């Protein structure tokens, strides 16, 4: 800090604002989405968020009332941040926010075709239709979405393919901050860095680890990170020392190349995201890049 006068804005400081509140008779709750042992997410139906759609499928994420007041408060936590942060075509952006009157609701967007993880295992056949021309589209929009959090000093904390949400169009959309920090349990020690592991050390380039192992599950066709090993001291020995995941299936060596780079041992080695979206700009057609600005503008 320079002075006194040049202040770090905390988002849990900030206020609410209203304009986010949805009243909670305005909201159908549907099939489970997913759950946890004191959370879930459901389906919504909302009359009345959106003047194009007065009558619109949402998905809710809520606290069962298993939870007690530990996960109650990151709830809170987790809409300051999504409220701060702004929207964007690659991450699942709020829609709105029931805060009063009884248990914290919040409204994200529906994804039509859900996690990645089951998108692929379903698409397994289909590849050799779902082509590889897709994955590296997935892998560029990660990328622009992760890019985005850290120009906001966004750590995700958990990127993964699980996390990762397929909605109309074929648009990637990064979703769950609930592990979500501004820079300065149980834990994905599989998609976590060494120095995350070890020296509890969140960073954007933290996340580029991350990122390297969702590139795995991606070109493997959503395949477990680190097939048949037991997560214990002689893979906190191998991690380490150094050991890495032999390349997928399906990924050709300028792919596997870049998870070579997001796997590097000095945090610092590790390339942005930002030059990361660029060297996936190369992999991909030239009438993808304006295909893309396009979709991004109008958004
Ligand atoms: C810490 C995380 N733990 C918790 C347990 C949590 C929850 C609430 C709490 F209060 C606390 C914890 C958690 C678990 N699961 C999610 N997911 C699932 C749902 N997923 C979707 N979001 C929007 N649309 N959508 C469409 C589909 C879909 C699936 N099949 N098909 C054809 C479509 C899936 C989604 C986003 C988030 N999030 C959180």
């Amino acid at each position: 800090p320079d002075g006194h006068e040049y202040i770090y804005v905390d988002p849990m400081q900030l206020p609410y604002d209203s304009r986010w509140e949805f009243p909670r008779d305005g909201l159908v709750l549907g099939r489970v989405l997913g759950s946890g042992a004191f959370g879930k997410v459901v389906e919504g139906t909302a009359y009345g968020l959106s003047r194009s759609q007065p009558v619109m499928k949402v998905a809710v994420k809520m606290l069962k009332p298993t939870a007690r007041s530990s996960e109650k408060q990151a709830l809170m936590s987790e809409l300051k941040i999504m409220t701060h942060l702004g929207p964007h075509l690659n991450i699942v952006n709020l829609l709105g926010a029931c805060t009063k009157s009884g248990p914290i609701y919040i409204i994200i967007e529906y994804c039509f075709y859900g996690d990645l993880v089951n998108y692929l295992h379903k698409n397994r056949d289909s590849f050799l239709g779902l082509t590889l021309l897709d994955l590296l589209s997935f892998t560029y929009q990660v990328a622009r979405g992760m890019e985005f959090l850290a120009s906001k000093n966004c750590v995700h904390r958990d990127l993964a393919a699980r996390n990762v949400l397929l909605a109309q169009g074929k648009i990637v959309k990064i979703c769950d901050f609930g592990l979500a920090r501004d820079i300065m349990t149980f834990l994905p020690v599989k998609w976590m860095a060494p120095e995350s592991i070890f020296d509890n050390l969140y960073t954007t380039l933290s996340d580029v680890w991350s990122y390297g192992i969702l590139l795995w599950e991606i070109f493997s066709l959503g395949g477990t990170p680190y097939p048949g090993m037991m997560v214990d001291s002689t893979f906190y020995n191998k991690i380490k020392s150094g050991y890495r995941m032999a390349k997928p299936d399906h990924a050709t060596s300028e792919v596997y190349e870049i998870m070579v780079k997001c796997w590097n041992s000095e945090p610092e080695k590790r390339p942005s995201f930002y030059h990361l979206s660029e060297i996936v700009e190369n992999l991909l057609p030239g009438q993808y890049k304006k295909s893309y600005e396009k979709i991004h503008l109008d958004f």
